């Protein structure tokens, strides 16, 4: 008695030229994914994009799998339901990049 998986669908889309960040806060901040390759990895994202969305990019930038990217800070685990707006991530925040 056991299963796995549920559904597979996405609902995202990027719009060129921020159409005014009214109500829905969407600020741009640079993140630094500290990899274990030696060289750091920076990426551009907005607070509107959650860790998941971010991870996706990272995996897109690095080439890894969005499902193979873990963002940790000191001793804090980042969920896929917590955005940057919650972590108040600052433009240039160094986070521990880890691969599953």
């Amino acid at each position: 008695m056991k299963g796995s998986s549920h559904h597979h669908h996405h609902h995202s889309s990027g719009a060129s030229l921020v159409p005014r960040g009214s109500e829905g806060a969407a600020t741009m901040i640079e993140v630094v994914c500290n990899d274990r390759l030696g060289k750091k990895v920076r990426v551009k994202c907005n607070t509107d994009d959650t860790i998941g969305d971010l991870k996706k990019l990272i995996a897109a930038q690095t080439g890894t799998r969005w499902n193979k990217i873990v963002l940790k800070k000191w001793y804090t685990i980042f969920k896929d339901h917590v955005s940057l707006g919650d972590y108040e991530i600052h433009d240039g925040m160094n986070l521990e990049l880890y691969y599953q």
